[PDB]
């Protein structure tokens, strides 16, 4: 499981209200979050199936 797939979900500082998708480790489990639009880090997906297939091989 990539490291990057343990980071809490980050909207950044932006104003945009965008779904998007992280794995949370926590609770195995892809799951959405709200992207403001910039600043993105990497866990951070366009579907719970990308976000599994990163992350859940």
């Amino acid at each position: 499981r990539p490291a990057f797939c343990l980071e809490p979900p980050y909207a950044g500082p932006g104003a945009a209200a965008i779904i998007r998708y992280f794995y949370n480790a926590a609770a195995g489990a892809a799951q959405a979050f709200v992207y403001g639009g910039v600043a993105a880090k990497r866990n951070n997906f366009a579907s719970a199936a990308d976000a599994l297939a990163a992350c859940a091989a």
